[PDB]
């Protein structure tokens, strides 16, 4: 049903291919965009951006064409208690210049993502995407921006 996990889980996604707007680094800690894989645990397990706005973005590269049909979010727990994305965007490039906001009855969509720190939260694509890499784009986040990520689809051929 196109709907299997593209690599973020299980790393056939590989670190390089995950890049993001910024990232939270300092002498102690490094949340760093490849952190952003579903179920991670262990130290500094999500990505965060190295300042919470509207303009942060997490990118995947997935290196080919894939047919996207949904796309999985979690936040994080650390000492100071739960992180999540309650809502963001979707954009999308073929080469990774131009890109292309996700639409809903040719308005912006905005998807409703997390409520807590643990439970993953699948959201369809609709229509489905042809595409090479993907951006999520929080737009309202509980405390801190955080992310576990995975990317479900298929080859389309």
């Amino acid at each position: 049903s196109c709907s299997m996990p593209l690599g973020m889980q299980n790393k056939a996604i590989s670190d390089s291919q995950i890049t993001a707007s910024s990232h939270l680094s300092n002498i102690f800690a490094t949340w760093s965009p490849s952190q952003a894989r579903l179920h991670l645990q262990g130290r500094t397990n999500a990505w965060r951006p190295r300042v919470s706005s509207a303009e942060e973005w997490l990118q995947v590269d997935l290196q080919k064409t894939v047919k996207v049909t949904g796309i999985t979010t979690q936040g994080v727990k650390s000492l100071l208690s739960s992180m999540y994305v309650k809502e963001f965007l979707v954009s999308s490039s073929q080469d990774g210049r131009r890109w292309t906001l996700f639409l809903q009855d040719g308005h912006t969509k905005v998807f409703q993502g997390n409520q807590d720190s643990s439970t993953p939260v699948v959201n369809a694509l609709d229509p489905p995407l042809f595409t090479r890499y993907l951006r999520i784009h929080p737009t309202s986040w509980a405390q801190h921006i955080a992310l576990r990520l995975e990317v479900l689809g298929c080859e389309a051929a």
